[PDB]
């Protein structure tokens, strides 16, 4: 089997990006936001706390003729935004782009944090990380794309995110249309739980490439590009009035200024980042300060390939045996 699925920015700075599931029978459809960093499939529902939800679609189980109690089950997540969510577990019927699982485990949340509140475009998670993080208790459930697994034509599920643009999730085949030249395979690691491997360094703008290792992870749930505060001083460093602000939270820069691209290297391939996909506007209505797509890591504790750096990209999340990424120019 396979499954393809439109995936679609928020808004227009890509903030996140949304995809529709179905779940249950009749199927309700949820825009969830699906999240290579982590390992819970987890939707605002008719049991979260009513002050909680301001817009989203709710999954109703009781509507659900397939929806079953995982009884006893319970879920609770803290993400690196610090931003959380908690509830209990169901099982039920999923299906992404044509692609069902049934037994599926969804977990309902009682409660959410306000940063999801607020957003009212996304109706909850889907996790595409190894089902090793995945937070259910006291029996840890697998995710969508674990579960799928043994019944996809190819173990595996490629991310093609857009620029300000739709773009695709496919799950149990390569879309050979949708890159260009070829695939460059690299090494995971899954010890902590993420699609984690090393770039081989980084170039900015039309400067030489410095070959350097920066293991870091591949994280559709994460919007901004984060990495050692080295390459970061030294990408910023090329933008004049360019400056990191402990008040805003991250490096600023004038709004008047055009970006240098980004290259960052898998084996001997390149990856390039347009200088565009690095402008996420201003920092407040209004202002001629504008926030950088590329922060420091320092204090988060890992590099992380958000989604500046994966749009820029055809990339293969590998699930076989021993999982590998594959990244294509496109």
């Amino acid at each position: 089997s396979t499954g393809s699925a439109t995936t679609t920015p928020i808004d227009s700075l890509d903030d996140a990006y949304i995809t529709p599931v179905q779940i249950g029978t009749p199927a309700q459809t949820l825009n969830l936001d699906f999240d290579t960093g982590s390992s819970d499939l987890w939707v605002f529902s008719s049991e979260t706390t009513a002050s909680e939800v301001d817009g989203q679609t709710i999954y109703t189980p009781s509507k659900s003729t397939t929806a079953k109690l995982l009884s006893g089950a319970t879920w609770s997540i803290s993400y690196g935004d610090g931003s959380s969510s908690s509830g209990d577990v169901y099982t039920d019927t999923v299906s992404v782009g044509g692609l069902t699982v049934t037994g599926q485990a969804v977990e309902s949340a009682k409660k959410v944090s306000s940063s999801f509140t607020e957003d009212s475009t996304i109706d909850g998670l889907l996790g595409l990380a190894f089902s090793t993080l995945n937070t259910v208790s006291p029996t840890q459930q697998k995710t969508f794309f674990d579960n799928a697994k043994a019944s996809l034509d190819s173990p595996v599920f490629t991310a093609d995110l857009g620029y300000h643009a739709p773009g695709t999730y496919n799950f149990g085949f390569i879309d050979t249309t949708a890159y260009t030249g070829s695939i460059t395979y690299t090494a995971v690691s899954t010890k902590q739980g993420f699609w984690e491997w090393t770039s081989t360094g980084y170039a900015v703008g039309s400067g030489t490439f410095k070959s350097t290792s920066i293991d870091g992870i591949a994280d559709t749930g994460t919007t901004l590009l984060y990495l050692p505060a080295t390459v970061v001083s030294a990408y910023w460093a090329q933008v004049s009035g360019a400056k990191s602000s402990s008040s805003v939270g991250g490096y600023v820069f004038p709004c008047s200024a055009t970006l240098p691209s980004f290259t960052f290297g898998v084996g001997s391939a390149r990856i390039v980042i347009p200088g565009d996909y690095i402008d996420f506007g201003p920092i407040s209505t209004g202002s001629s300060s504008c926030f950088g797509g590329i922060q420091s890591s320092a204090g988060i504790g890992i590099n992380i390939f958000g989604d500046v750096a994966l749009k820029a990209a055809f990339v293969v999340f590998n699930g076989a045996t021993t999982p590998t990424l594959g990244f294509a120019s496109k």
